[PDB]
């Protein structure tokens, strides 16, 4: 005979949803009204260029 558990345990607490914008890059408050940047398919803003790339990691299980 065996046994097993089949389980998945989750269970965390945060904010519902965000009040301000920030850069997905550097952190930064972006002022309301400034233009942001973001990428196709996807839900991630960026102050400027300078970090839209630099976010971009790479090859990584993504
Ligand atoms: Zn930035």
């Amino acid at each position: 005979g065996s046994s097993g558990s089949s389980g998945q345990p989750t269970a965390q607490q945060q904010l519902t949803k965000p009040a301000k914008i920030t850069c997905a890059n550097c952190k930064k408050p972006l002022q309301k009204g400034q233009t942001a940047y973001q990428r196709k398919g996807s839900a991630h803003l960026f102050c400027s260029t300078t970090c839209l790339s630099s976010f971009s990691s790479g090859p990584s299980s993504g």
